[PDB]
């Protein structure tokens, strides 16, 4: 579109590269791939991301440049069934925001107007499968044993264990049994910061889960001593919204509104 474009992995780390905006973040996992720096861009000549003058596209350029080196971001690790690599950011700088999304071999910058909270919400929510908010009260664990849980699961143990090591009562039993389930998908939210000369990053993550119980939510609130709290709630679009600012909340720059 007019504040949208499509790209190949490689057209994207050469367009990177040759533009001296530094490398691409992590999270992306864009691994690097002269008889290639000028063999594509009779690529990207022809899809006219570059002109016959060999000069990148203004903002084309900007997008690349504010994913780079952004001020302000969140890090979306989507995880499907195995073999997929669903990778996507939301990075800001100065002002603009945009919107990175690595699927397979393929990478999407989209430009967006990020006024409201809710306007991510389509976002993080893009790579699950669309199930409705579950039903069910809120409970809460400790994050670091959240964490070890969910480690065992992918590590093979079974499930039974990895209940009783949490000691999950009867009335979520059922409830955590669908937020480790295989047949979930799932995205982890990560939020970070640059400001005065630190790169500061969230300890403890935002999940938006797609379980056979429905859609989950699993967002963090740091107690006193320092330990964080892993609260899980149904996944409405509300409470993702309010998740994710009360995530980019809790970092030196504060809420991004």
């Amino acid at each position: 579109g007019p504040n949208a474009v499509e790209l190949t992995t490689d057209q994207a780390w050469c367009l990177a590269d040759v533009l001296g905006a530094g490398s691409y973040p992590w999270v992306l996992a864009i691994t690097p791939p002269s008889a290639f720096l000028a063999a594509q861009s009779a690529e990207l000549t022809r899809m006219g991301v570059v002109n016959s003058a060999g000069a990148v596209d203004p903002r084309v350029a900007q997008w690349i440049t504010t994913v780079c080196r952004a001020t302000q971001w969140l890090d979306l690790r989507f995880v499907s069934g195995p073999g997929d690599l669903l990778r996507g950011m939301v990075a800001r700088r100065s002002e603009e925001t945009v919107v990175a999304l690595r699927n397979a071999q393929l990478v999407t910058f989209t430009a967006m107007d990020i006024g409201h909270q809710h306007a991510l919400v389509p976002v993080l929510t893009a790579g699950l499968s669309g199930r409705k908010p579950a039903r069910f009260d809120d409970f809460a664990l400790p994050a670091a044993a959240g964490a070890r849980a969910d480690e065992q699961i992918r590590n093979g143990a079974p499930l039974a264990e990895v209940l009783e090591f949490l000691g999950v009562p009867p009335s979520a039993r059922p409830l955590v049994e669908s937020v480790f389930d295989g047949r979930r998908t799932y995205v982890e939210i990560v939020a970070g910061e640059h400001r005065d000369g630190h790169r500061v990053t969230t300890e403890v993550g935002v999940s938006i889960i797609d379980t056979p119980h429905g859609r989950i939510l699993v967002h963090p609130t740091k107690a006193f001593d320092g330990e964080w709290i892993s609260t899980f709630t149904p996944g409405s679009a509300d409470a993702i919204a309010m998740a994710v600012e009360r995530l980019t909340a809790s970092l030196p720059s504060g809420s991004w509104f």
